[PDB]
């Protein structure tokens, strides 16, 4: 259990995302990731308690999405600007991040 909050969107569009990868599909699921992850980034991630105790608390979030919720807009005006062709190549490659971020809370 964990960012439970942006995942429980997110099982929207990784389903869709499963039989969905054409480039109206993939198209339409991006979309639904841009507007939920739009959500979790602007929403209150509080489940890390957002209180910033110490201070520099939510700037931190801003950097997690803002990477990922940076990847996800390139891959819409990706796909409709034609890297659709050249994309199926990245749908079959995935994102997880790198960094397999930790299990959830440390």
């Amino acid at each position: 259990a964990d960012l439970e909050d942006n995942m429980e969107t997110l099982n929207d569009n990784l389903k869709v995302i499963e039989k969905a990868d054409n480039a109206a599909q993939v198209k339409d699921a991006l979309t639904k990731m841009r507007a939920a992850a739009l959500d979790a980034q602007k929403a209150t991630p509080p489940k890390l308690e957002d209180k910033s105790p110490d201070s520099p608390e939510m700037k931190d979030f801003r950097h997690g999405f803002d990477i990922l919720v940076g990847q996800i807009d390139d891959a819409l005006k990706l796909a409709n600007e034609g890297k659709v062709k050249e994309a199926q190549a990245a749908a079959e490659q995935l994102k997880t991040t790198r960094n397999a971020y930790h299990q959830k809370y440390r």
